[PDB]
DNA sequence: TGGCCTGCAACGCGGGCATCCCGATGCCGCCGGAAGCGAGAAGAATCATAAGCCGTAG
DNA sequence: GTACCTACGGCTTATGATTCTTCTCGCTTCCGGCGGCATCGGGATGCCCGCGTTGCAGGCCA
């Protein structure tokens, strides 16, 4: 099974971890330090299969 | 340990109100394209029909 | 001295036939596509003040 979560970014990478590692890096506020750079990469698209 | 949310205070700009100009649009009439799947035809998966050898018997 | 046939049963290997599935054509008609006009709801601008926005400092969070 190997619960996963795939995730896409704006700049074109794909990948996938399990739902356990992905729930336990979500936990906790996104720092803002990082937001203030003008040129980083986000999430385009999220699913879960 | 470094950074983030929020309270307090000061500043500013747009929400709301109306209307004049404006852009979509519902309707009407004329023209285009695609769907319509039904059917013909081809390719492929599956089913049907022979042997080869395993070892004692003739 | 010196080889040559099948019967009893089970799994494969080689080849043709059959039906399922899919590729491709069929013109036509109906649903839609498109041009034009009166209409009706909408956007922007004039104005004000009060709420949204922002600077600064404090306490709390990852």
């Amino acid at each position: 099974q190997e619960d996963v979560v795939v995730t896409l970014s704006h700049q074109g990478y794909v990948k996938y971890q399990p739902l356990s590692e992905y729930e336990a890096q979500r936990r906790g506020g996104k720092g803002k330090s990082a937001a203030r750079i003008k040129e980083e990469d986000f999430i385009d698209r999220l699913l879960v299969a």
